[PDB]
């Protein structure tokens, strides 16, 4: 072992550093957010030294480097520019025990700043001793998208009820489970980051309730797109701790694929009362059930069906929002849905009843039509016939967002042309902010 | 932040454990795997310490505590049973400033001793600070099953070839690139675990040949509507490496907890376009990577067409990650779905403050749902106008506050109270037009 990992209670202990620049500037907000008594000795200061002087936040010590303002600290950072004062600073502080840290030498004095996790009070840290900053912060990226932003709050609630646990749970097997429920809990995460209080107490007492067995709630996942970076990160979080999950053609494989091979996975693309019944079924079985589905839920998914079927049942359930069809189309493609005077709003629509067309022709609009394509040509006609300009621009994008992505444009007399060109699942975009792909299209 | 950790170099330095039983042992294990010069203090040990003592890998000092052996510490540990001793212990290691931990009371005294996983020279430590223990061990235990213990030996060879890299590449971002792709070699992580280094010579000499493009670079980012967990997994990638980050005041307060610690943050709210264009075109011609991190998404309403044209024109690359916008975070947790059934054939997103003004015959059309942006100071007009042209009276409204944060606040009613609802928010805030408002009581899984 290199190094010794400690987490060390900073609040209102003396912390000295020196260096004013922006070096020192990231190293300070680090020790004022640890709650250190922090004095900050530099030959000049940047603006936001002043600005935290001012807020009463530090001490300012403008002048060089004073080896008696060590006096009373329990921490030093040097970061300076110029290695003789580093030097002066990190011997200074080896004479007093002093640990200390040398920004730009992390082998020159006595610890080492590690990447750092916080989920205060829980707290994880990634270091490689210097030899390695760059592997630190992609494991650091890797766990902040793992790590629930609220489980702190669960884990300070955890603490509270260690002895209600103990008194109920014999066995370490027992309590060791419930644990693992209680910390994946997403109704007492939202509750206690909400600070609803009731909904606490209702989720604290029916965690205790049922058995060890149920863990029944279904959460509808947007998977977005297709693109497996498009995903949110509580929907990766979410996927992550499902038992079953429930997922359709229009969910990419890449999605899937972050799905660990432990969850029990069902297939459902069958009319959507089947799939309702389905979800229903696995979570009155007691399971960790996400239901995936393309895109956003809310956005011509069905989604609120499927939860409607949950509420008559008792079942708890929450959304994640995704990101749909019309958003990672727009950003990949190179067509923004709004631009300057383009467009005064953005008309998402489907392809009894049927369409206004004459509402759908009006102008400074950027129509974005889903499942489109069987009636691209009527829609081209219709256009066309109720006032919409022979050249205003369209562009169709197939397979948005992922490596397979087709994007075909033109004006709105080829619309029905371009669109045999294309398969589903596309997207048909009608404006003028068409025409800005040519200077904005950055992919594929 | 509860603790600041910190990774100390203990090679050839006092520590002072004070106690000799098997929760001083534990310590004292740790200490000597660290290089510490070690002195344990204690009535009585158990026969560990006499092993560890013959082999001279610590100083053994038999009998009550011994102040003056903290004079030359740099660490102290309290491990015994009575919690007299370990507090005068504690008492004499704050005099001196001396860090120093009290095993049975993790809240009081200096610093805590965390989980280790070891894949040295790579260390991850986690601790939630005595609040939760079986917390820390689960998170513990997935770590371990997560970071492959082939990760020490690509950590090691980094270290071994950090002089030649900044010899041989003279900008940072060279440097970063070179080690961005060294760090994903899956052969060359093989090869080092094989001892074969035939393979990792003929791997690196290809690596440090590669043309490393110098071009700064700039990304806009949706950051989501608040909520940071509504952040995408690309644009936490984005802001995680970026030189500098570029963000309004619509971006959240947790969203940019997320940034790298140490990225510069240059703030741009309420400064205009013209000011934003030309501050992402000179840090990006400084060769640096760019993030501008907007809310919601930046294509909606998000003014991210005409900083991108400007780039275009100077030759500066870009690329563009999706964000959950306003309309689809308030709707997932409102219990408002923007579409359903036969509720809704369209879903409208419009800005509500503009200049010639709205299509208002277009827009009370049925069968939609209509989202106002930016619309809070027209609410009245937007009431009036609806009214106007056909909407039915007791078409539902809501408004939502803050959508999917901590403090969302949702106010609902129908289109006649539109004006009265606003007065009762303020920005930011969506306007929510349709009757799919009236699902909310059946859907509403956040809060209010
Ligand atoms: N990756 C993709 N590229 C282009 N269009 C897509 C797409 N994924 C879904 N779509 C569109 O969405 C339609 C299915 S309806 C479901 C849409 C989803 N809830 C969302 O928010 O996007 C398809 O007919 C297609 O027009
Ligand atoms: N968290 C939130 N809750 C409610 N409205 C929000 C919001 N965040 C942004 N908005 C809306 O967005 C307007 C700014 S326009 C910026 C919109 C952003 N690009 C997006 O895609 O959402 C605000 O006036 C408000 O109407
Ligand atoms: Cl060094
Ligand atoms: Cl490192
Ligand atoms: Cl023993």
């Amino acid at each position: 072992m290199d190094h010794l990992p400690i987490f060390c209670q900073l609040r209102d202990r003396d912390c000295l550093i020196v260096g004013g620049g922006d070096v020192a500037e990231r190293k300070a907000r680090l020790l004022l957010e640890a709650g250190a008594r922090l004095t900050v000795n530099a030959l000049t200061f940047i603006p936001q030294f002043t600005v935290w002087a001012n807020e009463g936040m530090l001490t300012l010590v403008e002048g060089p480097f004073d080896e008696t303002l060590l006096d009373s600290c329990w921490l030093a950072i040097a970061a300076t520019d110029d290695d003789t004062v580093n030097q002066r600073v990190s011997d200074a502080a080896e004479s007093r025990r002093i640990f200390c840290n040398v920004v730009d030498a992390p082998k020159a004095a006595s610890f080492i700043m590690p990447s750092i996790i916080d989920r205060s009070p829980l707290m994880v840290a990634v270091s490689a001793g210097g030899t390695s900053p760059v592997l630190a912060r992609l494991l650091r990226e890797k766990l902040e998208s793992l790590l629930p932003q609220h489980l702190g709050q669960v884990a300070r609630y955890a603490g509270q009820l260690r002895a209600r646990v103990k008194k109920q749970f014999a066995t370490m097997g027992e309590r060791r489970r419930f644990w693992e429920k209680f910390f994946v809990n997403d109704r007492l995460a939202q509750s206690l980051a909400n600070a609803d209080e009731k909904a606490v107490n209702a989720t604290t007492e029916r965690l205790f309730s049922e058995p060890l067995d149920h863990r029944g709630e279904v959460v509808l996942v947007g998977a977005g797109p297709g693109d497996a970076g498009l995903l949110t990160l509580k929907g990766l979080q979410q996927i992550q701790q499902a038992d079953i999950v429930v997922y359709d053609r229009l969910v990419s494989d890449d999605i899937m694929n972050l799905v660990r091979a432990d969850a029990d996975r069902v297939f459902v693309g069958v009319p959507q009362e089947e799939i309702n019944q389905i979800l229903l079924r696995e979570a009155q079985k007691g399971k960790r059930v996400v239901r995936l589905k393309g895109g956003d839920p809310f956005i011509f998914g069905r989604g609120g069906e499927e939860l409607e079927t949950l509420c008559h049942a008792g079942i708890p359930f929450s959304v994640v929002p995704g990101i749909t069809a019309a958003s990672g189309c727009s950003a990949y493609s190179g067509i923004p849905l709004t631009h300057r005077d383009y467009a005064q709003s953005v008309r998402l629509v489907t392809g009894g009843g049927e369409l206004d067309w004459e509402n759908l022709a009006a102008e400074k609009q950027t129509l974005v039509f889903y499942m489109g394509l069987n009636q691209a040509a009527t829609i081209q006609e219709k256009l066309i016939a109720f006032g919409m300009q022979a050249d205003m621009p369209v562009a169709l994008v197939e397979n948005g967002t992922s490596v397979k992505q087709r994007v075909v444009h033109g004006v709105l007399t080829q619309l029905g042309e371009l669109a045999q060109q294309v398969e589903s699942p596309a997207l048909i975009i009608v404006g003028r902010v068409v025409a800005l792909r040519d200077k904005l299209n950055w992919f594929s």
